[PDB]
């Protein structure tokens, strides 16, 4: 299937090879395509990205303000100005399964599929730091 | 000093030995006490717990609805019903350094100190997985 090959190329881009590719198949399935989708995985990926951002800037400037850390988290967590860009770099608009009524180039669809990738790695690898590593060198 | 002794007992109770203990000292310092406080580490610890709760439920039930996962995250991160009773069980009410004039409630002071523990654990260990493992033990010993 054309879907099985696009997943193999995406695993080589992000740098992680899945043990159960159904976690990645579900990560690319939008809510408009099936009830089995990535809404729950994207919520997981949101907190993984929030944790990865907090880990870098706190291990870099421990005396940072709480008001400064929150703005950095909110900027990297911006759907259109950062989240969708990292999904467009990986070409998720050609991989995400959306209904024929839905347009896959939507930034919201891109950001959801991007966050769902890291929620799928943490479950497939049994560790969150692995998903934190893959977020960097990709962002 | 009574503060360093309460910190030594604190590390024993949670099961993690800090390398740089000034990270733990920073977590037990409220904003009203000093500018080297735990408000930044509190934000880190919040997202660590949100990830710890998300991983444990999504591993058991992959078909969990996003609405259910959100309610379960809010139940564990509750300021007055969860993130406080965990902090008061550890005895942080006598370990957290607070000023006499403080605008935050005792529930917020205990929660901020409880959350900031895991933010300093990850910075001290260099791995977020270690903080997730320690939280599952501290919270698991009560709920």
């Amino acid at each position: 299937s054309p879907f099985a090959t696009d997943l193999a190329k995406l695993q080589t881009q992000i740098g992680y090879k899945f043990n159960n590719i159904n976690l990645l198949r579900r990560a690319m399935t939008h809510a408009s395509f099936s009830q089995e989708n990535n809404k729950a995985l994207s919520i997981f990926g949101t907190h993984i990205i929030e944790t990865a951002v907090s880990l870098q800037f706190l291990a870099k400037d421990i005396d940072i303000s709480s008001k400064a850390l929150g703005r950095l988290i909110s900027e990297v967590s911006n759907v259109e100005s950062s989240c969708a860009l990292d999904g467009d770099r990986l070409g998720l608009g050609k991989i995400i399964r959306v209904s024929t009524k839905t347009d896959a180039s939507n930034s919201a669809i891109l950001c959801t599929g991007f966050r769902a990738i890291f929620g799928a790695i943490a479950i497939d690898a049994g560790t969150v730091d692995e998903a934190i590593k893959v977020f960097w060198k990709v962002h």
